[PDB]
């Protein structure tokens, strides 16, 4: 009878060569930035008085 | 006695089944864009002469 035995085997390392495709963040628009509140402006003025003739 | 020998062995290729987890681009705000200064504006404008009665 041929007695049982096992071949002495060992594997060596290798690099999978994995690769990554190109993707996108998917961002389509930034958030808003602005209130648009009422803004005060006055032209160069001088104050007078007005009298109606009677 | 049986003379030594080596088994006929071959390793088949296999994909590693790698998956890429989710991530964010990491940025939160853009850069300052506007430039603040004053510009000139005047309403519809006509000149007169002012005489004070003395």
């Amino acid at each position: 009878s041929v007695n049982t035995a096992n071949a002495n085997l060992s594997i060596n390392t290798s690099s999978t060569g994995i690769s990554i495709q190109s993707a996108s963040t998917g961002l389509t628009v930034t958030s808003n930035a602005g209130n648009g509140q009422a803004f005060q402006h006055d032209q160069p003025y001088l104050v007078f008085r007005v009298f109606v003739k009677v």
